[PDB]
């Protein structure tokens, strides 16, 4: 009597953004990609997946402005000229999530997630819907989503799996861990997806178990050769046992889900050599049309 | 009685890129480079003050080491141990001072710096060269050392500091964070003047002035003249009032407010000459170049000497 899988997309936008319809352009790109891949490789699920926009605030805007004002070329008006300057990308999520206005942003996000969720149910397509619900957040949106998932008894629904697209969340958490050194997402699994060449890329796993510094992130297979996976396991237990050299059960409890968390998307090495100002757009847009990503997600939903 | 008229204490935390414990006989090499530059400039352009200036090392902690390690472990290439291999990935230089000064143990480091600054100051006094010394004292800090020095000055030091010189310090970012965590100024340093010296192409370079008066955004940093072309300065003014008078267009009394709020009578943001090519250099190579450049920079030495004489 309805579709089987709901993706609520928390879209704050490119971290350098300082537009709502555009967000729907992104979501519509992603849905078009979904059905394009689904038709070819997942025909059992064709038209069995729904994607809905949740417009989230650009919490890093103020940080970007401040940091721009502190630049040695702040007085200079030529945008061409400022295209060369070192943008402190890493500082932006720290400043943004250290703002007193941040909690407000999280509350706001929870509110509009609830609104979109209660807009889908009362829609014709979502009438009679009983399926799993997933959250997808872009680089900035992901942070807001995570913090929304940690909060105490207000999401109207239970979230099944959470996906982060090139999110610097790991950095944010690190800061917290430093400020309050003594120290649980409300979801069945977290997927930290990133391109290695992305300056906003941060692992999450070593924050749960430090020894995972020594373990490579799982690879996201390329869609051209392994559309239905490469037969490798995603489960944490199997990774723990391959790396038997440390107990282990002491890691299964803390873990955010039963699967691994850090996932490395394919990316040319050339992108590392790009001008800083140009990288956040490329990466932010890439997710919405990435066949690797949509195929990955589709492989996580068919189970 | 005694010959030195001005004592420079150099707070040397080292290049922001070394997680390793600071060798305190490699810092003295830097200090000795700086002093040699000092005498090189003095002998030609400031002969009145020959042998009347002393430079002494104050070995400061590499407070960003732990942060560097942490952020490296969070790298998508964390499993790779090879430094050559991990010498091309993205170093989040900006995050390092924020994480370092957000530690619940930094204050300890600030305290450490004060203990060793006092110890150096009281090592100079009981030294033959500093016996009977009553002259002015100035602080020089490298990029990280500058942050520690600033925090030491903002409310313990046995002496009064006329001047405070920062070499490519990301201090400005730290303050921004602070100003962000709590928008509740109090961070007025106890010195007669602060000189924020930077190369624009330096990834750690950040202005301080827009934090004191925000539309100093629209006012360029003062330029530090090239020694080869203007060994004695280009005769332009360093006083804040003259800049406020030159820009008056932007203020209307908000002009009197800035004068008292301000750290000293001179401007704070100073731009050293730098090729723009250097902006296109790999980030991993820049902290070394810029940290190294100060100790033998004639621009810097001439500037400082013009502020002391």
């Amino acid at each position: 009597c309805a579709v089987h899988a709901l993706f609520l997309i928390l879209h704050s936008g490119n971290i350098l953004d300082s537009d709502a319809n555009s967000k729907q352009a992104d979501v519509q790109t992603l849905s078009s990609a979904f059905e394009a891949v689904t038709r070819i490789h997942f025909p059992e699920a064709l038209g069995h997946v729904a994607l809905r926009l949740v417009p989230c605030p650009p919490i890093c805007a103020a940080a970007y402005a401040l940091v721009s004002n502190l630049s040695p070329y702040s007085h200079d008006g030529d945008s061409l000229s400022r295209s060369q300057d070192h943008i402190p990308l890493a500082a932006l999520p720290l400043l943004a999530t250290s703002s007193s206005r941040y909690q407000g942003a999280v509350a706001t996000v929870i509110a509009r997630t609830n609104q979109a969720y209660s807009a889908f149910l009362r829609s014709p397509e979502g009438a009679g819907f009983c399926g799993q619900v997933a959250l997808i957040g872009d680089g900035v949106g992901g942070i807001l989503g995570f913090d929304a998932l940690c909060h105490s008894a207000r999401l109207d629904f239970k979230v099944s799996g959470f996906f982060l697209f090139g999110s610097p969340l790991g950095l944010v958490l690190a800061l917290r861990k430093t400020v309050m050194p003594a120290l649980r997402p409300a979801c069945e699994q977290i997927y930290n997806l990133f391109h290695a060449a992305d300056p906003c890329a941060s692992r999450l796993e070593p924050l749960l178990a430090p020894k995972f510094q020594a373990i490579a992130p799982l690879t996201v297979p390329r869609y051209q050769k392994f559309p239905l996976g490469d037969g490798s396991s995603l489960l944490l237990a199997d990774t723990l046992q391959t790396h038997s050299s440390l107990e282990v059960v002491k890691i299964l409890e803390r873990w955010w889900g039963t699967k691994r968390i850090d996932y490395s998307l394919y990316c040319p090495e050339a992108l590392t050599a790009f001008p800083t100002v140009t990288l956040p757009h490329l990466f932010h847009a890439s997710y919405w049309e990435s066949a690797d990503v949509v195929a990955f997600i589709l492989r996580q939903v068919i189970e």
